[PDB]
């Protein structure tokens, strides 16, 4: 499988990292790539696309490389199922609301409840690799 992020910090990447130790405990193998060395045409053969990216500015996706990569994709993802996941600092999950909502109108199916995470996982690291064993399990 492939997970696909962005971390400012390295808190998203840090789940990243975990949601990936579930998917491999569960039996799989999956690539973890920083979303400035994704190749698209390779990303889009995969059945799951697991995508993260932390709250920025004011509850949106970070602007300049999650944002142009979610926009290039867009078209070319009707009908595929994603996972999405992220961390965040002060607010209650607004960026990840809109994220769910903008991948549903790209007509994809959001296979489980977005993973958010405040600040670094610490006591939420076994909620990150339980997320991975859920994709892992579709
Ligand atoms: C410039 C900037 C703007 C931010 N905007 C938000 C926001 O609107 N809502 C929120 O809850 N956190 C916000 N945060 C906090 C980060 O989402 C948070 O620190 C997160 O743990 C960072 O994850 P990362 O290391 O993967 O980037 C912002 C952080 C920065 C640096």
């Amino acid at each position: 499988m492939k997970i696909v992020y962005w971390s400012g910090t390295g808190n998203t990447e840090k789940m990243a990292e975990l949601i990936a130790k579930g998917i491999i405990e569960s039996g799989k193998d999956v690539n973890t790539i920083n979303v400035s060395d994704v190749n698209i045409d390779e990303l889009l053969n995969e059945d799951i696309l697991i995508l993260g990216c932390s709250a920025m500015t004011d509850e949106v996706l970070e602007e300049s490389e999650f944002e142009p990569f979610i926009e290039e994709i867009s078209t070319k993802i009707s009908g595929k199922k994603v996972a999405l996941f992220g961390s965040y600092g002060w607010g209650d999950g607004k960026w990840m609301r809109d994220f769910e909502e903008r991948m549903n109108g790209y007509g994809c199916v959001v296979v489980e409840t977005p993973l958010i995470v405040q600040n670094e996982p610490d006591e939420a690291e076994q909620d990150c690799i339980e997320f991975g064993k859920k994709i892992a399990n579709i």
